[PDB]
């Protein structure tokens, strides 16, 4: 396990071969989750890119956080999709947290500490446990079939995941940088593989 | 009575059947009132929605707070109506307080602690005590005939009602949060009934 | 003498019958004055309205502070007008102070504590002491003949009048609500008479 | 109400006359509370001092937060006391939060975002709502009988009070300076009287 | 079961009455185990206290983790005891994991993710499955004869037990927080009885 | 001398007769200078106007600071000119400092304490000492031939001149109002003669 | 070595002759560098200009920091280019730090303390140490063939160079102006040669 | 004046003759001030020494900052003293800022960016304008009677003085070396006279 604190993955060119694969010894299917991360890219005005892609063999888009050009964030679970439209986009590092709960289907989406309106997605679904989590690319098969037009170029880091919906009070602590313990995917205790050109560099964001 | 402090009702899908009904111990009819609430919705740029509907068996719009698209707040009492123009809207939780006095008909409208100009509405009228108070829907009959196109989608909370006009100083403490005690309808001690797809969640707004 | 502190006159409808008359204890003709006030109205984009109207039996616009649509503050003395043009008007309570001095004709206009450029008007003129001072209406005779399309709608208050030019240091303490001692017309000890639909309410501006 | 944000009360002399009294127009007796405040003094090695004194007519020490020489924090409700021993102290501003709940009697003490062990005090008690809240002095009758040897010297500020136990996640947000809404006593909306040599100055702490 | 996630048991007073009893589904006898728990108490300087007490009808100290004053952690299995001396102790929540393997008698002790030196205890022994597990008290019969001077005061939580020796890589995830699945006793699927004055509260530690 | 501190000249009407003439106790020819003055006018969107016109018997624009409509500050020395283009003009008092040095021809221009980029003008020139210095008008002979279209309207004050280039730190104190000693032209010890409609009033700018 | 602290080179006219040649003591070829400098010019809306031109006998654009009109910053290493496109620019002094590392080819660009997204350029290349470093011109042979249309007009200063990538926290202190020790090119110990019309003046920026 | 930036006065031997006298352009008697300086000395364990000595012909200790052995900083105004005790001292360059305000008598003392607790001294006094400011010695008459046992040995510099209390966030910029413009005594525009064995050297500290 590597402590990536103060470090970010740098994807400095467009390619369909640069990715990092994050490992979770998760054994229970997810009835809820939260995923929080920082990314920095200047693509947002040019084209869409995958921020965070979770794939199971039944479903390449089992959790996907995606930027869609001139729309905003695409959040999708179980292949189904909801949009958080973002008309003004400004070139700065952006922190997001997103939570999903099966029992209500409520999606919470938070950007730089501000909540988006709660929306409904995939109520009653369950996210599979045997999953391939990939950064820098969008999976169209379990761990593969990357599309270069969907790769992230720039920085991603502080990638933390919980198998429960964080309350707003917790997320305020996360964004302010108070202490927290992610129970699914821990940036302080991260197991990952790097493929192609990806670099580990000092994070540009505070 | 239930203490709903720091909780909000979530209306995550459009429907004509998701609503909550609030019970007021209101025996005397109202010569004046104040109602304050937080709501959060994406709809303001898409369509109108009912924020707060108070109906009496003789009058379906006995008090109604309505967002009307490309206009702003429609505030109506006894079926008569006045508008508070809002040309531009930002995606954030919004707190409103509204008060009406029969003896003058003066309406105060407050948004995020800013007063709108006082206006005259239904001077000398008297609001009926026997009322069906509903969140999430627009009612065209006592407790029913909802229109799905008028439903609220998003969050509503801290719904407090006084049978008297709050002073500006009091309204400021409602907004900033200091101590107060509503006497018609009280979020700390609410009686409510929930129908359809409605959830109680931690409030997004501080 | 009524201490109107923290209170304001509310004109909640357009009419040509609602007004209040303020009884200056003046007997010397004014060689100079300052009038300062708070008002709040939505008309500024709809139509012109009288703010403060001072008339004498020879001259109905002996002092007039007037908002003229798409222009700004019309300020008249002795029936002659200068414009303090206002390109963008935004709906908030607005404090003004206006000062005139016969010995030079200089008009000072101050809006929310910022000076407009000094402009000359009516050098050598004299303002009659036997004056009907009216709020809420524009008057075209001594005490009447108001026009509804020139009436004020919304709030007016803190009307203070001095028979001398306040220096900028003093006008600053007026805007900040420091102590001051008006010697022509004192809001903290006002003689007034109300006619038609006018209400005394808590002031909305802090 | 005054927005005291970014400002602190300075008590720059030892005295029995300097105090500020904080008004909390509170309806129900408190079954629970949280009081958070930031303060700075060098007295800690010289003598004890009152930090926050809440009295009712029955009980001069109905809530008291007190530094006790060589012991540390003294926390008392209803005149019964517990100690949070502090063996080593530094001259720095210290932020504290203290929560009490009647239902369990559990006291949470938090210093600079670190929790002290939960302790039991006054289970089943009920703190009176009609209270005199004093800063700068310890009080022994409802509004008075101060002791100069128990006065605070230095700075006190960010005094916020809630009528409920904040969760740990909330308190983290407070200490990090996240957004929050105190519902009893609110630094952004403080109504207070100053007596004696007390000054409002920019806060020394961030 | 109960999901106790983010909750701790609070024992806010010294007594022999307050305890919780935890039920393992354990029917195989233990040839090895790991127990991990997070606790917080101020007793460490005042007196010894029981952290975790596993008893069988034949042996009341079948597994016991005990803090002994001015000595440190006492780990005993089958009545044989070894110590991990702790010369200096600071009041902060402490996480420990202990592992014992019969096939070698090796004891692993981990404090806040730092390993102690491996020690040998009870090689070849076998721990009985017919067990009573108690938190808050030390027990000397199968479920009682508690001693007030040995009771825990403060908080214990995240009590997880495995019938096998966790690897150091695993124990790092337990400390930092990543995914794991205990099979003897699972905090996220806990069966327990509360007895006496015990409260469930938000865990103070992240 | 007259100490004009806290006072400004008021030019309240457009004319070709209102001016003040300033006297320099100067006989050495200027190899360099700084001129600083604060002015306030609304003309800037209507037409150009002279800010500071310095003439010698050989050259009517020997130093001229001139606002030119839709361009900005014309600065001219010895009749040669450069422009400091200004794309957006607020109606507020504006403070300028301009400095010229013969040895390099560098012009510094500073507006409200922000420097313009340095530019080159009249390298190797020298300004005559026997000069007529006029505020309010743009002179085309040694003392006259004014033009109404070029007059200033509004206020001008704090006119200070040095026969050396002030450094940036020095200019910062001028803008902030630190101590300085103007050795060519001193507002605190000014010699001036007034002609026509010109008044001395309290400065509007703080 | 001249300590140029708080001084800037001024290039007040367009020319192909005004330049400053800076000499590094550098013997080992650069595997990485940081160049950061502070400059001020109005040309940005009018034409491109060279900010920092580093050449070697094989390569006239060995390092170039260039402003390209209506595009933004051009950063070139070894004659390959990447663009940090700037949508909008204003007349203010701009501080930039840039860094390049051979091993990864990552380029960092920082403007006024804001990082640009990290980009890739000339991975595996190496910059020659036998270098001519010229401010004021863009050079097309080792120390000459300056294109007048590429000259900088305005100010440049604080030119500091390191043979390594500064971390983000270092670069922050540079922009703050904390302690730093450039080891290739030190403004506080600058070896430089002026040619043509160039002046050294007090720096305009703080 | 001289720009003393990056340079310090060195008093490398004990004497009663080496001093520098600083000339304030101070026009007016001080109702408040701030003084900030860097000094470095090994005397702190051996004996007291004067850091900054301000005298008027009435008063030899009109402002004095003085290290007193085994105690800390004596700060005195008008000859009355307050102590900021410093129990442990470390041999490193020391930056202090001290502030006093007559209207409250509040003294602020800041060492290396840490505020001391605010204290009261000489409320209602006013510091005289005709003053001898001396570094290196303590003066007991207007310009003289130095005591060798009170001389500073070591370095003093960055001596900046304001006639107003700097805000705490200003003092951060002073300590950080952000921009500032002292208006009583400016190290970047110092007027001084050097007496005896005193040298100007590059400052040892950053
Ligand atoms: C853009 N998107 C997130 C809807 C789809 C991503 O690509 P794909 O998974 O449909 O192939
Ligand atoms: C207020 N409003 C007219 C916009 C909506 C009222 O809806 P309804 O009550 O007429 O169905
Ligand atoms: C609107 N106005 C103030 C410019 C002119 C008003 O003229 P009148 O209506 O008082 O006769
Ligand atoms: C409890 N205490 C003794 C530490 C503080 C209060 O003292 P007192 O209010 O009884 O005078
Ligand atoms: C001493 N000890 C606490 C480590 C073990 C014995 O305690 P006990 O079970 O005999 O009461
Ligand atoms: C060109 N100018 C408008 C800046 C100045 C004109 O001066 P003048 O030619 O009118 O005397
Ligand atoms: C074109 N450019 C801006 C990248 C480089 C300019 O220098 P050059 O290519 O003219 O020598
Ligand atoms: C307090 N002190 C010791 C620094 C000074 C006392 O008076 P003096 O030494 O300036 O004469
Ligand atoms: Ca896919
Ligand atoms: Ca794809
Ligand atoms: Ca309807
Ligand atoms: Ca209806
Ligand atoms: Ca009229
Ligand atoms: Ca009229
Ligand atoms: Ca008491
Ligand atoms: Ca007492
Ligand atoms: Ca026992
Ligand atoms: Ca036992
Ligand atoms: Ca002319
Ligand atoms: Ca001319
Ligand atoms: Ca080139
Ligand atoms: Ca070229
Ligand atoms: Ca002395
Ligand atoms: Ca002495």
């Amino acid at each position: 396990q590597t402590d990536m604190s103060r470090k970010a993955f740098v994807f400095p060119k467009e390619s369909d071969t640069s990715y990092v694969s994050l490992k979770a010894p998760l054994t229970k299917p997810l009835k809820a989750f939260t995923v929080c991360l920082h990314f920095y890219t200047e693509l947002s005005s040019t084209r869409g890119y995958s921020i965070f892609s979770y794939a199971t063999k039944r479903q390449d888009n089992e959790i996907l956080i995606f930027w869609s050009k001139d729309i905003g964030y695409s959040f999708t679970v179980g292949g189904s999709e909801i949009l958080f439209e973002v008309p003004e986009v400004t070139v700065a590092p952006v922190h997001i947290c997103t939570s999903w709960e099966s029992a209500s289907g409520i999606v919470e989406f938070w950007v730089d500490g501000k909540p988006r309106v709660r929306k409904s997605l995939k109520k009653g679904y369950t996210v599979g446990a045997e999953a391939s989590i990939i950064l820098g690319q969008e999976q169209d098969s379990f761990g593969g079939n990357f599309e270069g037009s969907q790769s992230l170029v720039g920085d991603i880091g502080n990638v933390n995941m919980w198998d429960f919906v964080l309350s707003p009070d917790e997320i305020n602590t996360i964004y302010l940088g108070g202490p927290f313990s992610p129970n699914v995917l821990n940036w302080r205790a991260l197991k990952y593989e790097v493929q192609g050109e990806v670099f580990t560099k000092p994070q540009l964001w505070p």
